[PDB]
């Protein structure tokens, strides 16, 4: 069981990195939206 | 036991990231709605 | 320990629901983007 | 033991959702970039 819980920890850390990559993309999308809005106005 | 505490820690980290992700997604929605109103018409 | 692992399961399910709410918002944003692009073109 | 299998199951579910989330985020980025090019100029 000990070995399965270690695998789980590794996988959660992996998912965090994936969510991090999402967050960077969201930050990009927001700035691009803001720039698009500025253009319009 | 120590493994489980690690699992808990990663989960707490995941929650914080998901909340930040949610905040940014809302930012995007607000901007998009604002852009759509501008264009139409 | 058994009780801590049950708490963890509940929390993961909770996070899933949160991620689900994000996914609905993403689906909305995409359709709104598509509609905005159509207008422009 | 059965608790841990439940944890694993939820984690597998989380991965699938994160991947779907990523796919939609990319869709948004592509559309946004396309919209920005259109506007400018
Ligand atoms: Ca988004």
């Amino acid at each position: 069981i000990e070995k399965q819980m270690d695998r789980v920890v590794k996988e959660m850390r992996r998912q965090l990195e994936m969510i991090d990559k999402l967050t960077t993309r969201e930050i990009e999308q927001v700035e691009l939206l803001k720039r698009i809005y500025d253009k319009l106005t």
